[PDB]
Order: structure tokens, then C-alpha cells, then sequence
């Protein structure tokens, strides 16, 4: 067996490369740009540098740019993105100087994260023998909100009618979303440290009855929703390490792990942190609709035999994103940002039914759907790069002439907006602009007429009606309650400032509620149990 | 879109490593010590060096061991299939300090190869337009004889039944294997080295139409053979880089690359370099058995539609290599070697079989199938790590309580054995022992009579039948013609040594002939284009 193993390898020493040529620097030194690198940088160019957003940072290019080119750009930045930390006073010239050094070096690397990781990671806290047989209190989960009280790490369950906090829960350090297992009885919630938390609300008083931890960091949870798959598995996808992991939805017990690391769409090239996006729950085949940004495709991944895995690797757009479903929850209309797209997914038929050309980095969240008196059924998406809003034909069989075309725009109060909102009882269209850098703009809400959609919208001073004093008060994410007569809107301020939650009378767009608690620490997202659980959007 | 990417990464500074702490070493020195560890190591402990049959040679482990344990390790080897460099006197003292170094530092890095560097050695030599509509010369095809003549980076096409070389052709180095367009025109080659060449055996003298690299370093090929796609597509698995590619199998442009690296079958961890080994095309569905080494996968790629395609990843033993069909073409009977098991893939129902337990070490090759007098159907197998052959049953229909069961053993003249082989109008079946380390036993084949299994094997002396002179003459890989009366064997001999391909008659096992020629440089697998073809064996 050692003769046999024994012939040279077919590939070239000469074109194996060691990496160095970079700038001494001390543990120290090393140590404190590595602190800045994640702390400042590593959400845009990565955990690796092959880059995402922007141009990667890999030291054949930086060394190439040399010491000061590299000074001299982190300190001014560029208008194609990239922040200037020398100007804006962020970064000291002595830091700046560190990091030029930093990025000239072989990246470091960070842990990986298998089975072992993740049994060890595992808890389950009442088993599901344990748990009750019906519901133990008299709360109305349905129309309940799980609301990420991000600083805190936890979040808060907010009764819909009374506009109370019934329960604090700690969770894993800023809750990204919450998601509902298709009985209705589970909540799903998952922290940007990649905890998940599984939460019974029917248990006497909400309790988790499980968690695990599926990577270093993460965004994304969702649980199998096709007809007889209820609470069977529950998947979460990872920005790093570059994967998703499949779990029994009952006890969290880790089943299946799948790198996504591969191939890129447009290049076709290889790219070794193709972080996990968007996942949601297929209704037309047992499968996990999965989104593999920096690759650009949509993975549909069966889980009807989860020992022997199939997946379908579908081919969208770089920089996949977030997303939701159609009105008809066939079509998944996912936003590939930094490529102005949005691409839509044929759930059923599995394929790429078209890209369709929108503004500049589109952010639908999972959009808001609503038929259209000229159009038909539309699907629309607000953007970040500026103040408009895409309307997007879907329907193929009784309007073919505006399936997957950009039919009709409206515009907003500006950019930096991140969620639209409508619910199928209401007549208006709402749209937040959170990182608009206007301080009224950003505390306010644009509201459109759907019924009258040539009329500009209203503005609705959301911050100023929450009354709270200092602070940037950023406003963020509509969302309605289980009868749609509600729009909830999250005051995003400080840990050390004061927030809360404005409600608003749907029909009259008049202050309905504020809903204001010490507990509550800077809310960002908010699901209402129902209005999730049934893509209700 | 800046402060909106602008929160910190999950990931903790603290737990991202820097690598070093080691030997310092000048480029002459790191590449000394680069050059021997791709002529000597790399095959055994892969390029990145985190293990396949040896052990992980990364930093974390290399530096906990030390210089000297290193040194010595490297100098004596082990009794668990690692050579000792040192005793043996293949390096010296100063050299193995070189690498005991050299394993230190953080293995460097071999480019990658994506669909640029692809199509750029993509070259249609002939287009499809300008071939022949018709056979243009008078040779029996299906009798002919694709022999690597591994060092020379050429194959020759021997006559069956003249046995004269008729055409040699330039390849890529050394080219591993042969195999067959479905329609029976198109002869595909490909080199360690990664370089494919397609044949048309239709001109007036066989030519070829097309080549193009599909990575660093490579082993296996293989064409679309489902019911309506002769010549559709053909795929190719690479070593370097850990990836697989299916290419227009008419042009042999680049159509699909995918990535191999992810998950191990057994601890469920990720590993960065899943060779790619044997890959069969599926008779029962329009997909390819790719056979995924290190994470011990077995991929079925449907081709059906090659824009969205859909793998299903079918977890067997880790260190699959080689193997081959059931008589009946359904079940995939592969060889998981360093796993000393033979994994069953259900190429109708896309489901592992079964893992049978085999001897030390099995090396099948594609197998020998035949019909057993008292266990039916069965496929066999001869070993590397011993002198044992065995026998699997595989009618589950007819057959249930043999089916997937090591039902009996033969015994060969020891260990170091590579090719079992037999055929339908055969009543023998020979095993060769290539790498055994005793002269006699490496340069003579074993010969079974079928029809008396109770009986010892025959030794047929096949080095010492084509009286060569000095050279370690090795024997290797019994092959059939196609009317399966004679049986060819290639003696492996050096470069500048002399070679030759002895020919047996197999109704009376006596000499037929002896194929010489200054052109046949260190013949390797001969592979008969019918037999080849239509998967006789
Ligand atoms: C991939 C992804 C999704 C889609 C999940 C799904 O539907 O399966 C999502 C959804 C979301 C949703 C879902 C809302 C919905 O209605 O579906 C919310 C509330 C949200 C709050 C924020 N997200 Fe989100 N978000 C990221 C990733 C994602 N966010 C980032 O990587 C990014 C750009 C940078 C970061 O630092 O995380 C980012 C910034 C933010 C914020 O700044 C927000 C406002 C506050 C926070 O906690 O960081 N993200
Ligand atoms: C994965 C794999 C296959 C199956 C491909 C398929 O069916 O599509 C194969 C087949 C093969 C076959 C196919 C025979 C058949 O009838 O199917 C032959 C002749 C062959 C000649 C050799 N092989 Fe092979 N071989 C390797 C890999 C493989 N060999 C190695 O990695 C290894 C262990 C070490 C190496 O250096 O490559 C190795 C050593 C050898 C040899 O030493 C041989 C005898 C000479 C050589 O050229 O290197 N291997
Ligand atoms: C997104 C919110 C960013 C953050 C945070 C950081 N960078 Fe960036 N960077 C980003 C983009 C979109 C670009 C492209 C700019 C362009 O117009 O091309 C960049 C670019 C760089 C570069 C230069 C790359 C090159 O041209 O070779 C460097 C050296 C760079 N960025 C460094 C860097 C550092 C050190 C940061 C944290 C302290 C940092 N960037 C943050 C987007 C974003
Ligand atoms: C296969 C034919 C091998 C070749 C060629 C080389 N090595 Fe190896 N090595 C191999 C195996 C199977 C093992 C395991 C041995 C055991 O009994 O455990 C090893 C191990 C080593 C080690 C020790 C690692 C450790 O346990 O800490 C070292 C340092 C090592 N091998 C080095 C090495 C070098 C530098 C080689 C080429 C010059 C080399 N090996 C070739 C198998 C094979
Ligand atoms: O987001």
C-alpha cells in the first residue's frame, strides 16, 4: 500500500505559494487590528476577504496596493461604499497604520463548527414527553409578538390587544428573527451568534424546551411547512462557517450539515465563504428554499429523506438576500441587493422563472404583496440605495403581459429604507427608512393609498409619538397584528436611551398605542405569531 | 447601505488563530522541503496536508510533536503504512530536518481552476461539422486496445487481433484511464495531470477533436450513458482542486463545476479536500455516480437539466475509490479501501445497499461478476493489504439470503493484488499482485478455474513469457478482448527498460503472443474498446 501511494503528485511545486512579504507587526499589534478588523470591517469584506460587498482583501491584492494606498483609502474611503474612517474621525492614523498592516497578512482563521460542536452545544431543557398535551395558559398566542430586544439578548412576547410585555425570554445575543413552526405552538428564534432558541407557548408560562448552536454566527431559522411535515425539521443557515444544518423540529437534535461552500453563479468561479442568507419553507415539495449569497444560488433542499440529501442548486444572481412569497406562496421573490435584482424562484416547478431589474440595492425584508386596479397581483420591494419602490407583476396565468416585470414604481421619502408593509384587510402601503441619513426621515414612515396610489403618501411621526427624548430614534419594520387593523413600528434607540413600540390605527393612521417598559431595550424586529406563521404579507 | 452593514461581526476576535511558531526556514530551504513533499508525501497526506490515508500534517499537530519527534517519525515511518524515509536511506538526515521543518509551517497554497483558467484551455481541434459522417478507415473499433503508456504521456491503440500498435497519440502524463463514448466513436482520455483528450476513432486515422484541463490534478472520466443521451455530456472529477466538471460531451466545452469540499460521511466535520475518485454513468436515470473520497459520499448528478442541477449526496464509508456494476448494471459495488468495506449503491432507488466487510484494504477495480454454483450472482475483489479475494453476493431478487454478504473467499498469492477479472464466455479468473514486494509473485498473475473453485489457482509466469531482460517487470490488470478468448496483460516496466503486452489464450491459459515495440513505454491499463464500452466484466 506504500509503493502504491507512492508516484509524485501531478500538481507543480513551483505554483504552490507560501504567503508572506508582509509588514512586522507584534502579537500586540496583530492582536488590536484583528479586534478592529471585526469589530469595523469583517461585515463587509468578510470573515476571509475574497470580499462580498466590496473589492477583497486578500494580501496578493493588498501587498500589490503597498503600505499607503491602503492608509490613504481606509482613511477617505470611496462613493462606492466604502467608509471613510480617517475623515469621519473613527480610526486613528496610528490605527489606520495598523490595519494597512493587518490586511497585507494571511487572514487569520476562525474555528470551524461540526457535530461535535454542535451535540455539544445541544440542550434539550423538557423533553417532549414532558411537555403539556394542550395549551396551559389562556393568552391569545396567535395574535402575540416576538419581539427582539436586541442588546439584551432576548426578547420579549407582547400581547397584541393589550399591549403588554407577557414575557422576557433570554435568547442568544441579538435575535435576528423569529420564525413559527406550522402547528402554531413553537417559537423559533435565532441570534446573530448562531443560538437558536426553541420556545413552547403552551407551556404555562412560555418556556424554551431547547437550543443549540449552529455556527459562530448566523441569521436565519426556518421550520419544514409542507402538508404532513409539520414541526418535523428545523432548519438555520450560517454566515460562518459557510453552511446550513438540518434539525428534528421537535428536539433541536442536529440531523444534517451542508457546506455552501462552491462555485459562483456569474464567474463560476470558487468562493470559500459563501454565507447563508434567506431560508424559507417550501409548500409545493418537501424542501427548504435556502439562499447562498455570495455564490448566488437558491438551494432547494428535499428533506423527504434527509439520510441521503437532494438538492436542487439553482443559478439566481450574486448577493442573494432577503425575500418572501407571492401572494399565491409559489413564487419566492428574493432580492440579489448589490445586483439591483430580484430574482423569482418557481417553488413548484423549480427553476428560475426570471431576474427581474429593480433599483439600487433592493431590501423587500419578505416584501408586500397586493393586487394593483391596472396590474393584478404585484409583489413590491422598497430599496437602501434610494426612495424607490418596485411593484413587480406575479401572475403568469390571468396577467402574462406584467409577470416578472418591474410594472410601476412609487417613491418614498428617500433611501436607507428597509421594510414594506400591507396586510389583505388593509388599504395601505407602508415603508420605513431606518438608515436614511436625515434624522426626520429615519424616525418617520411613508403610508401610500392603495386605493388612490397616484396620491404621495402621508408622513406618520412615529418617533415623536413615542415621546422618548434624546436619541436617534430610528424607526424600523411595519408589522401588522392577526386582524390587521394594527401596524406595530419599532423605535430603535440606544441601550442607554429610551425606546418603544408605536401602534397605529390602520384604518384612521392615528396614534392608537405606545407601548414603552425598562425591559424593553433597543426592539428591532417584531413577528406577530399569526401573520408569520402563514406568510401573511 | 454603510451603516447598515456597519454593526460588529458575531465572531470573536479571540478564537480567529494566527498561524506560526515555526522553524525559520529561507526559500531555498521551504522549497527543497515543497519539492519533496509533493514527489514523496502529497499523495498520501494531500496538498493541504489534513489527511487521507496519512495522518493531518497541519501546524497545530506537527508543532505539538516537534522538530524531533518529527525527525524521527519521518525516519523510521510506522507499521501502519507510513515508509520510513530515513532507515530505507531514500533521504537524507538533512532532508528530513528540511521537512520536519516544512510540516510546520502552514501548507502553502495550490491555485485553484475555474471556468476562466477551463475555457482557456478548452480546444475544439475539429469541429463537429468537419468529422466524417461515417467510419473513414477499415479498423475492427471494438476490438481495439486504448494502453496508457503512462510515462511516454501517450496512449497506443492496439489491434485485438493483429496485435500491432496502430496509432500512438500524444495525451496528458500519464494518463490514468480510457472510456468509451456511449455510441462507441469517441475514445476519452485523461491524465493525473487533469488533461483530457477526446479521440474520433472515425477518421481515416484516429484523431483528436478536442481537449481541455479540468484542474490540477486528476483521475477519472466517464460519459452520459442513460437512454437518449449518447454523447450528451461528460463529466471528469479532479484531485486538485476538490471538485468535479460535466462538460458538452460532443465539444468538451465547460458547462458545470462543482465543488467537493464539505462534509465527512462518518464525523460529520468539514474537510477541505474530498478527492474526487472512480464515476460511473447510470443505466437507470439520466445521472452520473460520482465517488467522493475523504467525506466517503456518493453523488448522483442528474444531467437532465444541467442549468439547475440536482445532486443527491448519499452517504456511504470514507475513502471510496474504485469499483464497478453488478452483472446486472444496477447495483454500484465501490470499494471504500482504508474502511476495508465495499459500499452497495442502488443506482434505481438511489440508496446504499448495503456496506459489506471485506479483507484488508480491497482494490476491485471495476470487479469481477460471475455466477456462483452454489451462491448465484456475485461480484468479487482481490486486496492490497492481503492475499484475499471476495466474493459478494448481489441478487437480492433471486437471492436474498446471499445478496449484499461476503458469501465466500478465494486465496491469491498474497497481498499487493490491484485487478480481479473474468468474462461472460470465460470460465476463468485471474488476479494480478502488482505491488507485491516479492519479484517472483509481481511479475506472475493467479488463474482460477470457475468451474472448480475447491481448486487451487494456476500461476502463470507472464514477465518471464516475454523475456524482457532485467527491470522489476511488474504485471498489472488482466483485460479480455472482445470475444473474451484471450486475455491481456500489461508488464510494467521502467522507462528505459524494455515492456511488452503478453497475451494468454484463455480456453487453454498458454502463451499467445507478446506485444513489443520501442514505442511501448511502461504500458499501464489497456482498456477494449467494446468491453470498456459496454461494461463487460
Ligand atoms: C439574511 C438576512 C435576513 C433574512 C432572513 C430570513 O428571512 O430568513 C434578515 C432579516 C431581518 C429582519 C426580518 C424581518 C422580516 O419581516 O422578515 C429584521 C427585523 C432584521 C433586522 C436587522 N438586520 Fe437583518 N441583516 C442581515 C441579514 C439578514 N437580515 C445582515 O447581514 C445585515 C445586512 C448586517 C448585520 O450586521 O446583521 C443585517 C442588518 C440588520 C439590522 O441592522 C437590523 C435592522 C437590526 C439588527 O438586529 O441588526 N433583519
Ligand atoms: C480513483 C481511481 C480510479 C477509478 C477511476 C474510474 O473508475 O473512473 C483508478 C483506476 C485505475 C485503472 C483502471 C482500470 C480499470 O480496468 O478500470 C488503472 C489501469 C489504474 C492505474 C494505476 N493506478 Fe489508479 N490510482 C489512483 C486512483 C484511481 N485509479 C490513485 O490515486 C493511486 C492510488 C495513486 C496514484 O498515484 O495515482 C492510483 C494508482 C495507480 C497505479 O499505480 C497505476 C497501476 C498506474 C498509474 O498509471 O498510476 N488505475
Ligand atoms: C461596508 C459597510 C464596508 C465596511 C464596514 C468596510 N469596507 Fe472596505 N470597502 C467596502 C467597499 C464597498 C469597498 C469597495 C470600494 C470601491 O469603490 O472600490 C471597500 C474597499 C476597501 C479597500 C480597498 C480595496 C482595493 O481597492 O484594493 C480596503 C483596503 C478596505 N475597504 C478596507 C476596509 C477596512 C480596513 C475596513 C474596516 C476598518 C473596511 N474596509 C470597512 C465596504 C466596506
Ligand atoms: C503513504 C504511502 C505515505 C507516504 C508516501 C507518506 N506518509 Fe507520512 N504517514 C502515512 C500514514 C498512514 C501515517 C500514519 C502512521 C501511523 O502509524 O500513525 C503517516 C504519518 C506521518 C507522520 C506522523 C504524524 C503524527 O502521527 O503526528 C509524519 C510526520 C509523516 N507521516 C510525514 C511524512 C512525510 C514528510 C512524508 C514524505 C517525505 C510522508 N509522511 C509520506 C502515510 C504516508
Ligand atoms: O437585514
Amino acid at each position: 500500500a506504500e509503493q502504491y501511494q507512492g508516484a509524485a503528485s501531478a500538481v507543480d511545486p513551483a505554483h504552490v505559494v507560501r504567503t508572506n512579504g508582509a509588514p512586522d507587526m507584534s502579537e500586540s499589534e496583530f492582536n488590536e487590528a484583528k479586534q478592529i478588523y471585526f469589530q469595523r470591517c469583517a461585515g463587509c469584506h468578510g470573515v476571509l476577504r475574497k470580499g462580498a460587498t466590496g473589492k477583497p482583501l486578500t494580501p496578493d491584492i493588498t501587498q500589490q496596493r503597498g503600505q499607503q494606498y491602503l492608509e490613504a483609502l481606509i482613511t477617505y474611503g470611496t462613493p462606492l461604499g466604502m467608509p471613510n474612517w480617517g475623515s469621519s474621525g473613527e480610526l486613528s492614523k496610528e490605527q489606520i497604520t495598523l490595519m494597512a498592516k493587518y490586511i497585507q497578512h494571511t487572514p487569520p482563521q476562525p474555528p470551524e463548527w461540526g457535530m461535535p460542536e454542535m451535540r455539544e452545544s445541544w440542550k434539550v431543557l423538557v423533553k417532549p414527553e414532558d411537555r403539556p398535551k394542550k395549551q396551559l395558559n389562556d393568552l391569545d398566542l396567535p395574535n402575540l409578538f416576538s419581539v427582539t430586544l436586541r442588546d439584551a439578548g432576548q426578547i420579549a412576547l407582547v400581547d397584541g390587544d393589550s399591549k403588554k410585555i407577557v414575557k422576557v425570554i433570554d435568547t442568544g445575543y441579538a435575535v435576528h428573527i423569529s420564525r413559527m413552526s406550522a402547528s402554531g405552538r413553537y417559537l423559533l428564534v435565532i441570534g446573530r451568534d448562531a443560538r437558536i432558541d426553541m420556545i413552547d407557548l403552551w407551556a404555562k408560562e412560555p418556556t424554551k424546551v431547547a437550543e443549540i448552536k449552529i455556527g459562530i454566527e448566523a441569521r436565519s431559522v426556518e421550520s419544514s411547512k409542507f402538508k404532513g411535515y409539520e414541526d418535523r425539521y428545523t432548519i438555520a443557515g450560517a454566515y460562518w462557517p459557510p453552511q446550513f444544518a438540518i434539525m428534528d423540529g421537535e428536539t433541536l437534535e442536529p440531523k444534517q450539515i451542508v457546506s455552501t461552500r462552491g462555485m459562483t453563479v456569474d464567474t463560476q468561479t470558487y468562493h470559500p465563504e459563501p454565507r447563508v442568507a434567506a431560508i424559507i419553507a417550501s409548500h409545493e415539495h418537501p424542501e427548504f428554499i435556502v439562499n447562498v449569497k455570495e455564490t448566488g444560488k437558491v438551494l432547494l433542499v428535499n428533506y423527504k429523506d434527509i439520510d441521503n440529501l437532494t438538492v436542487t442548486s439553482i443559478g439566481a444572481a450574486p448577493f442573494l438576500h432577503d425575500g418572501g412569497w407571492d401572494s399565491s406562496h409559489r413564487y419566492f421573490m428574493t432580492a440579489a441587493n448589490n445586483s439591483n435584482k430580484v430574482a423569482v424562484i418557481d417553488s413548484k416547478d423549480r427553476r428560475l422563472s426570471a431576474l427581474v431589474d429593480v433599483g439600487k440595492t433592493p431590501h423587500p425584508g419578505r416584501g408586500a404583496n397586493f393586487v394593483h386596479p391596472k396590474y393584478g397581483p404585484v409583489w413590491s420591494t422598497s430599496h437602501l440605495g434610494d426612495g424607490s419602490i418596485s411593484l413587480i407583476g406575479t401572475d403568469p396565468k390571468n396577467h402574462p403581459q406584467y409577470a416578472w416585470k418591474k410594472v410601476a414604481e412609487l417613491q418614498g421619502q428617500g433611501g436607507g429604507s428597509l421594510f414594506i408593509k400591507t396586510h389583505p384587510k388593509s388599504s395601505h402601503l407602508y415603508v420605513d427608512t431606518t438608515f436614511n441619513p436625515d434624522a426626520r426621515i429615519s424616525q418617520s414612515v411613508a403610508v401610500f393609498d392603495l386605493k388612490n396610489l397616484d396620491a404621495k403618501y402621508q408622513v406618520l411621526p412615529i418617533a415623536e409619538w413615542a415621546d422618548l427624548g434624546e436619541g436617534a430614534k430610528r424607526v424600523v419594520q411595519p408589522e401588522y397584528n392577526k386582524r390587521g387593523d394594527e401596524v406595530w413600528f419599532s423605535v430603535w434607540n440606544g441601550k442607554n436611551d429610551s425606546s418603544a413600540l408605536v401602534v397605529v390605527d390602520d384604518k384612521t393612521l392615528k396614534l392608537k398605542a405606545v407601548v414603552k417598559d425598562p425591559r424593553l431595550i433597543t426592539p428591532t424586529g417584531k413577528f406577530n405569531v399569526y401573520n408569520t406563521q402563514h406568510d401573511v404579507y
